[PDB]
């Protein structure tokens, strides 16, 4: 990573190489896989990044899917920025490409270049989010649930049935208007007779404290 | 988190993130993760604190409440700081809005803007109150017991009943002149009769450490 | 904790927290827990002290205790430091109350500002003073054995004895002269026959290597 | 390794020494052996090098093997290196041999001349160069499944069966256009006759994601 | 510890606190606790000494006759360093007594102050050696074998049996010149008949590893 | 050990002291453990391998033949370096023993100020040099195999007996060409019949990975 205010580069440490091959030992795809790379990644160059995602054993499929998504994301970037021919000025650095981004045809010290110039072309950050786009296509493609399926059993402790509701919804990752609706109707809808009687009672525009307060003892 | 005396910014380590995932797992919603979250967030920004809160996995129907809570907070801090129309000044930055606060609007170079300006506009000290202020919430809602049902059994020793009791007592979260009413009146009140003889003997204004001295050997 | 010679801030580690929180979780209020604690918390400000407090879950009868303790001391300091009103001047910063060693009514920049003072206000080391007093009266109620009640067994080796006897020693807490006298008097009244009989033969003046040596293969 | 701007030497750590040979002893030589030997190894000396590869006990087959590659890289280094006699002059240093690449012929002082040097002569990227040609080889020689031998069950679930597939394909390390031609025609070719005659109907040129999601359920 | 050029202060690291603690709980007092505590302690000032011995639970006779050790150096101390009467003058400090060195009268501020003068008064250096004579007297004492009972097995390995010898003879902590003796005399006289005679064959002025080159196959 | 440019002093650090400590209590004396040793002491003062050597409980026999050996190379730089009478001049300091360089007679002030004078006196690696020295003979003499001695078994794959083969060699630690010699012979002159036709029939100048690959199926 790059970490008076002058920004300098880092070695990744054993720490954080640690903590990312056991997150992804431990929970696979599981979403809070997600934050916790971009926790490990803060202020990661291309070569990091590469670093933390080569160190994967396993899971194979999934990271050639990224590979997939990583490719089409630097295609789209080539053509929004079309190169221009000529000589690099002294005191210039030519502007990447979508492989360079991705650090497969860029060197480190390329990559520092850039991530330090003023201003900055921030490479780090980009590739970061491709990264993350593949991710959540990955997190979402192996949810075993989904989100109409869950329904409140008859004994079930409405906590319990918020926690796995809330759980899928966060592996959906629907836009946010659409999770609203699914808050709005499918929690209620698809709770147990009980406790859907007194949600019903409650009305429209019930927070989750009310609406878990008012089934507790139930 | 921001550590001559110039403030500078430092990615989230290892060792914090682990120790947060590791409590969170290991003790849910006892009273004591919340300060243990206040030590692990020291000088945090809106993005290392969103990055604690989102790298838990499970208990999503608290994590839910929470981001409930943080919304009101907003809307809040938006209602008593109307914005103001124009174009930002140069040497100057935009004030911040309810979600600017939250992580989720603004740049992680804006938060370090706001926190090391002259003066400073913590956001993140800010939006540490929020989340403390819902994860009271939190923990004051899953606690298993009320303080009005904590009794001395008639063989238990004063010291455990004291333990249970303020243990319980903590998990209210009562203000703190309802807490030295509550300790004034229930704790002898709810002991057992010999102990409860020997505190009744001891006077009004006693001190624990004269109460559990006096029940001890008993 | 307070770290060219100039003093700086830091937020407390992980590794701290993870320390304090296993040796109160593992020895529970055995004496060696006190120089620990005050290992662990050198150069902090009263916010770390009351960070190390607050991440105790558990054995709330004895941080009840604490706290008491702690408020008493604060008083004395409010009794014996009189405020005086009047607007702070420019250059300098109100006094502290006892409530602001206490780190309840005092910010983290105002502990600063006292703690980096010319001349210093120390406030974490009266705090901490405070505390290592109320741990102190919690070890000493703690305490299973008393000193009066170790004697040595028939076929007890002199160097277990010894162990037990000044392991309760150190619990008893008594003033250096007091102690002296046990040491003196105590140690030989309670060894068992034989080698009663060898310290006897002694002489009054004998360091605890010359009783030990006389007693080993006894 | 060679961490204001100016390069500085560091000892190898021991959180780097205890990773490398626990990754070592754990994972043998599967492909993400060579990632995290090259993470563990950013801005590494040739000392600090054969400081890791030496450190490896057991697998001398494989170690000597290594040995074997780095002296043909180094022969053929110095083939296109030709030394040049003469004193070396005051404000210069001598251009490296093969050997004094490999560490074996420089000191640890020349190494860090020659790496912060201006221009620089990067011994420790041209020696882990050679260093992970070498593992390559031995990866690519102990992998005990050839890509021609995958075939999916009967019964296999897709993802399954694409996880082994990329795993072996992986071990292969043949050119790029090579492995865009295992996976063009053997994924398809040696799946199971439903997935089979699903991926036909899905036509040429379909992406992992797609490919995956017509099998899923099947 | 106090570790440009100028030598500042630091706190006593967790890891530290954490490896004496767990060395002293494992190895009691073997020979090799006293340099693992000297490698624990370098640069220590007297608080940090008298930190890594209190948080020692238990051993509270070894303790305690360390301090007796530490009295009776201090006391020396004193007799050989009369203290002289008058004001301090300004640019100066008071030069410390016995119990200054050791820390109990002394803040910290004023052993920084002599360990950082011109010319520097070690303080901790002094203490350290005081202790280390009290652990090295208490480590002798502790020893369960006597040097003169180390006799060879008729069918213990000669390699062994050296391991024994010098194990037992590291804990006598005799002179030089008598473990020389002892090596010269004990170790061949104190061998089993057959390697006693190679010995005896090997002639008088032998090292060991000669001896035990000597003994190997038999 | 010690680390603008300027050279400055630091205590041996508690990680290094327990993968030291760690290492020696697993692995005794395989041959890894000498470039581990040389890992841990990078840049170590004569007082922090005199550190690392004395933590070791156990193995005395080992350690006492390694203190011979230290004395012999004393006693050889003594003799090529004769001693010179007269007064030290200002700005200059004495040049080092035998003894001074091992750590016994010189203050760790004195090793720091050879270490970082203009020219340097490299006390640390001469003792580390001294220090290889004599481990290698401890390993060499406590390897249990010998390079004569191994041969392939009747059913054994080619990768083990190679295994073992190159491990004992590294134990024997005979000069470069004498193990040319050992590689070119004993290999296929050990190897079992049939394997021991296929190396035949590849012809003298064979690598590694060509006779490796020869044998595999077979
Ligand atoms: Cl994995
Ligand atoms: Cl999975
Ligand atoms: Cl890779
Ligand atoms: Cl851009
Ligand atoms: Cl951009
Ligand atoms: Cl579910
Ligand atoms: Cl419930
Ligand atoms: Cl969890
Ligand atoms: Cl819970
Ligand atoms: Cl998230
Ligand atoms: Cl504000
Ligand atoms: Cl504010
Ligand atoms: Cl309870
Ligand atoms: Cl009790
Ligand atoms: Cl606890
Ligand atoms: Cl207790
Ligand atoms: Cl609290
Ligand atoms: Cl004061
Ligand atoms: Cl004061
Ligand atoms: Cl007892
Ligand atoms: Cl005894
Ligand atoms: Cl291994
Ligand atoms: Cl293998
Ligand atoms: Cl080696
Ligand atoms: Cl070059
Ligand atoms: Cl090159
Ligand atoms: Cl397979
Ligand atoms: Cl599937
Ligand atoms: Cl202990
Ligand atoms: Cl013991
Ligand atoms: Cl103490
Ligand atoms: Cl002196
Ligand atoms: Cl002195
Ligand atoms: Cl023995
Ligand atoms: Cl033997
Ligand atoms: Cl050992
Ligand atoms: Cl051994
Ligand atoms: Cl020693
Ligand atoms: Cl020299
Ligand atoms: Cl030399
Ligand atoms: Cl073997
Ligand atoms: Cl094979």
């Amino acid at each position: 990573p790059i970490v008076q205010g002058q920004m300098v580069h880092q070695a990744i440490s054993p720490a954080t190489l640690n903590a990312w091959v056991k997150v992804v030992a431990e929970k696979a795809f599981s979403p809070e896989v997600i934050p916790m790379f971009s926790a490990l990644s803060e202020g990661a160059t291309p070569q990091d990044l590469n670093t933390m995602l080569n160190t994967v054993g396993g899971h194979q499929a999934a990271m050639q899917m990224l590979k997939e998504t990583i490719n089409e994301e630097a295609a789209e970037w080539d053509r929004l920025h079309p190169v221009h021919a000529g000589p690099i000025a002294p005191g210039q650095m030519r502007e990447p490409r979508g492989s360079d981004i991705a650090g497969t045809t860029s060197t480190l010290q390329e990559q520092i270049g850039w991530m330090t110039h003023n201003p900055p072309i921030p490479v780090g950050e980009i590739y970061k989010r491709w990264i993350i786009l593949g991710l959540n296509k990955i997190v979402r493609m192996y949810s075993p649930t989904s989100i109409l399926d869950i329904r409140q059993g008859p004994k079930e402790p409405f906590r319990d049935y918020v926690d796995r509701f809330y759980k899928t919804l966060r592996a959906e990752q629907a836009s946010q208007e659409v999770k609203n609706w699914m808050t709005e109707t499918l929690l209620v809808q698809n709770a147990n007779p009980d406790c859907k009687t007194i949600l019903k009672a409650l009305g429209p525009g019930a927070t989750l404290e009310e609406m878990m307060t008012a089934c507790q003892g139930v």
